[PDB]
C-alpha cells in the first residue's frame, strides 16, 4: 500500500527550474497535505527575482498523490499507489495564440518529504503576449481532470483545458497534455475512467517581499 503513506499530514517541497524563451527562473515551495481530506497549503516564491510569467499558469505544474479518493474509489489511485518511490509527471501545455511550456518532474518520498521536482521549458512565446506581458489575472479557474489509464506506460495519461482570466476581461486557453509513469518497478494501481475534481485559491503573504503565491487547494476524485 502506498496509499499507507498518506494517513495523516505530509510535509510538502516543490522545486521548479525554468526557462521560458530563455529567460531562466527558479521557484522554491513548501506546504502541506492531507489526502484524508483532500487539502493542500503551499507557498511558493520565485528565488530569482520577478517571475517573469504569471503566478497562475504555473499552478498546474506545481501533486495530485494528494486528492482525496473515497472508500469506493482507492482501487483507482495510480497516484499513491506508486509511493514512496514515485512517479514522474510530464505535460505539454499550449498557450493559445501564444507559446507552450514543456514539463517534467519527478513527485516522490525523501524521506518524510513528499517532493515535486519540475524541469519546465517554455518557447515560442510573445513578449507582450499575456504570458511574458504579465496581464493574466491573479486567480484561477479550475477544471476537472478525465484520468484514462495508460497501459503501454503503465501509468496514466489526461488531456484537460485550463482558462486564465485576462486582465479587464477575456480568457486565456491553457491546453494541458499529461502523462504520468511510475519511477519504481513495483506494480501500480492502473484505474478505470474518472474525475480528479479540484478548487484552488489564489492569495498573498502581505509579509513576503519575494514575488510569491499562497496556494490552498481541495481535492478529490469522483467515479463514472
Amino acid at each position: 500500500k502506498g496509499e499507507e503513506l498518506f494517513t495523516g499530514v505530509v510535509p510538502i517541497l516543490v522545486e521548479l527550474d525554468g526557462d521560458v524563451n530563455g529567460h531562466k527562473f527558479s521557484v522554491s515551495g513548501e506546504g502541506e497535505g492531507d489526502a484524508t481530506y483532500g487539502k493542500l497549503t503551499l507557498k511558493f516564491i520565485c528565488t530569482t527575482g520577478k517571475l517573469p510569467v504569471p503566478w497562475p499558469t504555473l499552478v498546474t505544474t506545481l501533486v495530485q498523490c494528494f486528492s482525496r479518493y473515497p472508500d469506493h474509489m482507492k482501487r483507482h489511485d495510480f497516484f499513491k499507489s506508486a509511493m514512496p518511490e514515485g512517479y514522474v509527471q510530464e505535460r505539454t501545455i499550449f498557450f493559445k495564440d501564444d507559446g507552450n511550456y514543456k514539463t517534467r518532474a519527478e513527485v516522490k518520498f525523501e524521506g518524510d518529504t513528499l517532493v515535486n521536482r519540475i524541469e519546465l521549458k517554455g518557447i515560442d512565446f510573445k513578449e507582450d503576449g499575456n504570458i511574458l506581458g504579465h496581464k493574466l489575472e491573479y486567480n484561477y479557474n479550475d477544471h476537472q481532470v478525465y484520468i484514462m489509464a495508460d497501459k503501454q506506460k503503465n501509468g496514466i495519461k489526461a488531456n484537460f483545458k485550463i482558462r486564465h482570466n485576462i486582465e479587464d476581461g477575456g480568457v486565456q486557453l491553457a491546453d494541458h497534455y499529461q502523462q504520468n509513469t511510475p519511477i519504481g518497478d513495483g506494480p501500480v494501481l492502473l484505474p478505470d475512467n474518472h474525475y480528479l475534481f479540484t478548487e484552488s485559491t489564489l492569495s498573498k503573504d502581505p509579509n513576503e517581499k519575494r514575488d510569491h503565491m499562497v496556494l490552498l487547494e481541495d481535492v478529490t476524485a469522483a467515479g463514472i
